[PDB]
């Protein structure tokens, strides 16, 4: 494979199902590199869990923690990280109200290089544990010799992008992370990255974040192809935002419009969402504790009735994850009949307008409330017109490993979507328990 999507191992499958997994201890081991420092940028952090997670022989090495918490929530990361003097903080600023960083990379740096991880786990047991989680894993990139004046960028601009991305948060300890960054050969990079900061950007920034950077990209790195309008839009995702009173508000004007894009040139596209059932958590190997990190509130989700006939059940025979619930995020585009895909992105971002960014002043400017970070796949970044879809994420430089079933099942009538603050006590999960808020 050339594409180094990768994801989490999942406690209790078969070893069929593990073998070309990543645990947070294989990222971290030293068979990747002997490291130096690290900096983790996430949401939620148990810091002695993490710092157990390294090798031992690199347990006190300097570690960044970027995250977004305030106040009270601040206290208490800053009370978990004191005992280890070698870990340092950053607080992304969060100037627009009611977002969150939910980027979750890492940055490691060696004797060796330098690789760059982006991901969808939190720091914490849980998210390690029983999930469906996604990973991608950058080259190792090599310095670059003292001396020598080279940019080190790859095709797809992703040295420049992420550097655009941290200079986003104005910090300190990331302008070291610059620095590093730049020098190092980021050159073999085939994947685009899409990254959200907050803000409100128009004119020439309109282009830099959120669903129109996804748009600019497919619009100038993607071809469209005959009968367009009958490929579907697929959208996967473990957490529901307000998104208004009707699709015309947002999901099916801007998102799904960025999300249908291909070519320069100038709807009947089928759009599937994908988020669990009550079925799904209850049934799964965590059974309804799963259900906390599926956050979806009921007051969200009342006044929208409308987007549950969009929703589609957690499948993934392909993987053996049908009952690992999902907390990776995927986006893409498969062909009518769901063999070919002419692009796939895995992120931190959920379906909502805080994460991918809301038109304002009269289409003119793009609001964003939150950080998120994923990467993209274009075919024509890999020599191709678009990729085959793997049979079984498991079971070749040209076949994509999509880690669901497709097509995606509907929900029956009798289904409903997980709602995490509204009790289910009429049947009983895989550990024997009910589930009361
Ligand atoms: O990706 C996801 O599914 C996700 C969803 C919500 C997250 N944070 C969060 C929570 C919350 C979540 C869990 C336990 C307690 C509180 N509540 C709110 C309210 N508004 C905005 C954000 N909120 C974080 C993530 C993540 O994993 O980054």
């Amino acid at each position: 494979n050339p594409f180094q999507f990768y994801l989490t191992r999942v406690s209790g499958v078969k070893p069929k199902y593990n073998s070309g997994a990543l645990h947070i201890k294989d990222i971290l081991s030293p068979l990747f590199g002997t490291l130096v420092s690290s900096a983790q940028f996430n949401y939620c952090f148990d810091v002695d869990w993490l710092v157990k997670q390294y090798p031992p022989e690199f347990r006190k090495k300097p570690i960044l923690l970027v995250h977004g918490d305030k106040r009270e929530a601040k206290a208490h990361l800053h009370a978990q990280a004191k005992p280890y003097e070698n870990i340092s903080l950053c607080q992304a600023k969060l100037d627009i109200a009611f977002g969150t960083h939910h980027t979750k990379m890492m940055l490691l740096l060696y004797e060796e290089g330098l690789r760059v991880v982006i991901h969808t786990s939190n720091l914490i047991h849980a998210d390690w544990h029983q999930k469906t989680q996604g990973i991608w894993l950058s080259p190792l990139y090599p310095r670059i010799a003292d001396g020598t004046h080279k940019s080190g960028e790859s095709p797809t601009h992703f040295k420049a992008d992420l550097i655009s991305y941290l200079m986003a948060y104005n910090a300190p300890s990331l302008k070291e992370w610059i620095d590093v960054i730049h020098k190092h050969d980021l050159s073999e990079t085939n994947v685009y990255l899409i990254g959200s900061t907050p803000g409100r950007f128009q004119g020439s920034q309109k282009d830099n974040w959120g669903h129109f950077r996804l748009k600019k990209l497919l619009k100038d790195h993607a071809s469209s192809m005959p009968n367009a309008e009958s490929w579907p839009v697929v959208g996967q995702f473990s957490s529901v935002g307000s998104l208004g009173a009707d699709e015309s508000k947002w999901l099916c004007s801007e998102f799904k419009e960025s999300m249908l894009t291909l070519g320069k040139e100038s709807s009947s596209v089928p759009l599937y969402l994908i988020y669990p059932s009550v079925e799904n958590v209850r049934t799964s190997l965590e059974g309804y504790p799963a259900g906390g990190s599926l956050p979806y509130s009921i007051q969200t989700a009342e006044k929208q009735n409308w987007l549950h006939s969009y929703f589609h059940k957690w499948s993934a025979e392909t993987s053996g994850r049908s009952n690992a619930m999902p907390h990776i995020k995927t986006y893409m585009r498969p062909s009518p009949d769901f063999s070919k895909i002419a692009w796939f992105l895995v992120t931190s971002a959920n379906l909502s307008k805080a994460a991918w960014g809301a038109l304002e002043k009269n289409g003119t400017q793009l609001m964003i409330r939150s950080y998120e970070l994923g990467v993209l796949f274009l075919p024509s970044a890999f020599g191709l017109d678009s990729f085959k879809v793997k049979q079984k994420f498991f079971a070749p430089m040209a076949t994509f490993p999509v880690p669901y079933d497709l097509p995606p099942e509907l929900y029956g009538s009798k289904d409903r979507p997980w709602i995490w603050n509204i009790p289910y006590v009429k049947a009983p999960d895989t550990h024997g328990n009910m589930w009361v808020p």
